[PDB]
């Protein structure tokens, strides 16, 4: 401890944000599953019992990742929840179809339609839950009788007095009533108002707009005062100084690339396949006709929707592990412990058999060929990108745990060397240790358990273990590499932003207005590091004119300036775009999100992991390497993403969200709307930008696959 003040830096603002989201942690782990809810009379129709297995059920069937609840999956099938809502909204308008009234939603005139709307509205977000139990009105419980039957188009001894199937749509119904119902001192629902359904009064209340600018106004305060800041004005060369880059266990780190990039391209495959599911659902061009069945059968869109997210994190993360064991043999110095490439290739082909047997679990559970209890282990588990099962979770983080054993193997002599306590050696031995630990918070995660705390432990890992990462042991690596080749807080402020900020996800889950503020305040934090690539692209755009022949780092560059573009993009801008409760009301769960999506992980990372796996480079020559393969997937890749997220997302997505506007979620997700000439053409010519995309994935894999006849 001989400067601990700059340890101090990062254990403040890791210590207050891990009070922050611990603590907003623990009041989304207190701020729910009824015992048993009964009748007017006395009749049940619902137990935490059926709620829970519905759950577990749910998870079975892994309908999160086809059919959305809460705004939470895949975008194909319709909101289970809004959805829900909107259909035991028909029962309320066919029950009390005698009196003031019609028999349809608009046979009463709206001069008429004024006296209806008001005594439905005031019989269930009037507080209807004590005693584990939920006592509703026998209006309710024929409308709860009534829903069944409507759950087609081109989406998909004795001991109970229940079905299996009834908790399944039991669950839902405790979503739709969990959704729909005030919280205690509040005017506005557990979901704060989610979804957007008209009829009933469900829209942003005061502290989302107030936020929603107060956000705005915090942004601007941090980017005025650094802007301010910067008046006073407080190169490792002059024109023509720079050295030359030169240096000479890894021959099985080249198999982890080829694993990557072909997982990439499976995975943009099964993007393709999902792409291609929302067209046509029914057949598959004759070997799926309807006489026959075949395709639909062992490979659905479950399927692809949960194998595309399940490569694109397997063939990112092996893109970065295998980066992370590449560059571990420079940071000892070469000091090999005893049998490290049979541990490399242990942990290689235990990932292999966790990313195999993950999503084949998932092709036995999404096809329903599997038990109750051997669901959510093995088979499906339910959640977006914890599609995987929780087997191949625990051994996927063994996976880590062996990664970060072989990672401190190779940096115990950097451990030795550094006699300050606030090194290289020591920030890039802090981000590996904050890489193979925090995929744990994904655990503490079962099938019977409450959903808000489950999502706050999932976007626990998959935006902050992602964003706690590839800004934090990347840039580490990045300042450790530029440092061996001669060229030479990012980390502590995308912390201090990202850390507590990761809840902008979580508004509309049953989270507190506190959640939302933090949210809001620290999201609108996690644009001003994202948005100080604004100027340095326009740096490297005037700084790039200077390989030439030796040279050996000339298209990386490329990469990395559309790395920082979309990262300005994908995140900064089009994520504050969706950050405010105003937009992310409606947009939740829109093909919106599908642009922030593609646009902030292959926009950003994918590119980077593709820039560390040609970080290749050093087994090959300077002038020996062949580029036009690599401007062929520049422009390929490129062109399919601006493709495919300006021909069809875009438009998409802004008529999805008008409709979700005007018409309702639950309209803006049905299939009468969804089957529209306009969108179905478009999803329909969406797959011109894909083949592009597919090239471009291809043009870069075959580089790769091709850099094997000649090698150093
Ligand atoms: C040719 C390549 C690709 C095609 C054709 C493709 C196509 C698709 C399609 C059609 C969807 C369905 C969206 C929906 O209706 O819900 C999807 C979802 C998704 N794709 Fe891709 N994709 C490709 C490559 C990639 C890559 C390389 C990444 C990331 C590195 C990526 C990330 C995602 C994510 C995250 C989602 C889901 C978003 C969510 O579930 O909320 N895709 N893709
Ligand atoms: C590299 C950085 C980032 C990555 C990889 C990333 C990734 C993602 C992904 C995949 C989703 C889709 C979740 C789903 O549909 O279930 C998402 C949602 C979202 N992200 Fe990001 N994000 C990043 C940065 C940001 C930033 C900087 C902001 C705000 C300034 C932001 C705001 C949002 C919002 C508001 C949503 C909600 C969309 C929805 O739920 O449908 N993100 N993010
Ligand atoms: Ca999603
Ligand atoms: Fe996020």
């Amino acid at each position: 401890g001989q400067y601990k003040k700059l340890w101090y830096l990062l254990f403040a603002v890791l210590a207050v944000c891990f009070t922050i989201l611990g603590y907003m942690g623990s009041e989304v782990y207190k701020k729910p599953y009824p015992e048993q809810v009964v009748s007017a009379s006395g009749k049940v129709l619902m137990a935490k019992d059926d709620i829970l297995a519905g759950q577990s059920a749910w998870q079975t069937t892994g309908g999160m990742e086809v059919g959305s609840v809460l705004g939470h999956g895949a975008y194909q099938a319709p909101d289970w929840t809004a959805d829900w809502l909107h259909r035991e909204l028909s029962a309320w308008l066919d029950l009390t179809a005698q009196q003031t009234y019609g028999k349809k939603f608009d046979e009463v005139s709206p001069e008429e339609q004024a006296v209806l709307k008001t005594r439905l509205a005031d019989e269930y977000r009037n507080q209807s839950r004590i005693d584990g139990s939920v006592v509703i009105s026998d209006t309710r419980v024929k409308a709860i009788e009534s829903i069944l039957p409507y759950y087609y188009g081109d989406d998909p001894n004795t001991l109970p007095s229940q079905e299996a199937r009834e908790k399944l749509f039991d669950f839902f119904f405790w979503t739709s009533w969990s959704a729909s119902t005030n919280r205690p001192d509040e005017t506005f629902t557990y979901t704060n108002n989610w979804p957007h359904e008209p009829l009933i009064n469900n829209v942003p209340t005061t502290e989302n707009y107030m936020w929603s600018f107060t956000s705005v106004v915090l942004l601007l305060m941090g980017i005025g005062l650094l802007m301010w800041g910067y008046s006073f004005l407080t190169e490792v060369e002059v024109p023509t100084e720079d050295p030359i880059s030169k240096v000479q266990s890894q021959k099985a780190l080249g198999k982890y690339v080829f694993l990557t990039v072909a997982l990439f391209v499976v995975q943009v495959l099964l993007g393709g396949l999902t792409a291609h599911y929302t067209v046509e659902g029914q057949g598959f061009y004759g070997i799926d006709e309807a006489l026959g069945f075949e395709m639909s059968d062992w490979f659905p869109y479950a399927l692809t929707r949960t194998w595309h997210i399940q490569s694109a994190i397997f063939w990112i993360a092996t893109g970065f592990l295998t980066a992370g064991l590449f560059l571990a043999p420079i940071v000892n110095g070469g000091k090999d412990p005893k049998f490290q490439r049979a541990g490399v290739n242990f942990l290689y082909i235990a990932l292999f058999i966790v990313v195999g047997g993950s999503y084949a679990g998932n092709f036995f559970a999404l096809t329903h060929i599997l038990p109750p209890e051997f669901n959510f282990w093995f088979g499906h588990q339910g959640y977006e990108y914890l599609d995987l099962g929780r087997f191949w979770q625990l051994l996927l983080m063994v996976g880590l745990l062996l990664w970060l054993f072989l990672m401190l193997r190779c940096t115990v002599s950097a451990f030795k060397e550094k006699g300050v306590d606030k090194n290289l050696l020591a920030i890039f031995v802090a981000s590996m240790v904050g890489v193979g630990v925090f995929y744990a918070p994904g655990l503490f995660y079962g099938e019977k358990s409450p959903i808000a705390v489950m999502e706050y432990w999932r976007w626990w890992v998959v935006h902050l273990w992602v964003e706690g990462f590839f800004e934090v042991f990347a840039t580490a690596a990045f300042a450790f590499v530029f440092y061996n080749m001669g060229f030479v807080a990012a980390a502590a402020i995308f912390m201090l932003g990202g850390v507590p900020g990761t809840l902008h996800h979580l508004y509309f889950s049953g989270s507190t207005s506190a959640s939302m503020a933090i949210g809001a305040c620290f999201s609108a934090l996690e644009v001003v590091p994202l948005v100080l690539l604004g100027r340095e692209a326009y740096e490297h755009w005037s700084y790039q004119h200077l390989s030439e022949w030796a040279k050996r780092l000339r298209w990386p560059l490329m990469c990395f300036v559309a790395v920082a573009f979309w990262n300005m993009i994908g995140a900064g801008v089009f994520g504050f775009l969706i950050n405010p409760p105003i937009s992310l009301f409606y947009i939740q769960g829109l093909n919106t999100s599908a642009v922030h999506a593609h646009a902030a992980l292959f926009g950003v990372y994918g590119f980077l992991a593709l820039g560390f796996v040609l970080l290749a480079r050093y087994l090959k020559p300077n002038v020996q390497f062949d580029d036009k393969l690599m401007t062929w997937g520049f422009w390929l890749l490129n062109g399919g993403l601006v493709g495919m997220i300006a021909i069809s997302l875009l438009p998409v997505g802004v008529i999805q969200a008008y409709a979700s506007i005007t018409h309702g979620l639950w309209y803006a997700r049905s299939e009468e709307f969804l089957q529209m000439e306009i969108l179905d053409t478009l999803r329909w010519v969406r797959t011109a930008a894909d083949l592009i995309f597919i090239g471009g994935a291809i043009c870069v894999a075959i580089q790769a696959t091709k850099i094997v006849f000649g090698r150093d």
